[PDB]
């Protein structure tokens, strides 16, 4: 599993689209893909979350519909949203 420093490096190229939308670029996807591949145990989904909705709460402006349609563009789903305040310990 990854750890929450690089979940949070792996986003970093998609903050001014999740503020703004527009153009969402690849690395952006390669960062959100990366996060769900290392996501193997439930633990690992509830981590990912509480990493992600860390992260999100630091990104001043970011857009909830733009995250949570982040995925699905990249085409990965991840069973949670990417928000300041997602209910992650309920994952499965």
């Amino acid at each position: 599993s990854l750890t929450c420093p690089q979940i949070k490096g792996n986003l970093t190229p998609c903050v001014l689209y999740l503020k703004n939308g527009g153009v969402l670029p690849p690395s952006c996807c390669k960062g959100v893909r990366a996060v769900n591949d290392a996501s193997r145990t439930t633990s690992d989904r509830q981590s990912a979350c509480n990493c992600l909705k860390d992260t999100a709460k630091g990104i001043a402006g970011l857009n909830p519909n733009l995250a949570a349609g982040l995925p699905g563009k990249c085409g990965v789903n991840i069973p949670y949203k990417i928000s300041p305040s997602t209910n992650c310990n309920n994952v499965k």
